[PDB]
């Protein structure tokens, strides 16, 4: 159905992953246990999850900024 549609990759990466250790979802988006980016500074973080939300997503940086706890 609709286009041709490649295959499941990340997005800050757009890398072919699938296994629990390499796909990784939040909010709706496909992340890599290392590909986390701030949606502002664009810097990216391991873990595999940190402040990320819908449609947007930002590392404990711009958000401790903001301070946060929890
Ligand atoms: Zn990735
Ligand atoms: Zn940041």
């Amino acid at each position: 159905m609709a286009n041709a549609l490649a295959s499941a990759t990340c997005e800050r990466c757009k890398g072919g992953f699938a296994p629990a250790e390499k796909i990784v979802n939040s909010n709706g988006e496909l992340y890599h246990e290392q590909c986390f980016v701030c949606a502002q500074c664009f810097q990216q973080f391991p873990e595999g999850l940190f402040y990320e939300f819908e449609g947007r997503k930002y590392c404990e940086h711009d958000f401790q900024m903001l301070f946060a706890p929890c």
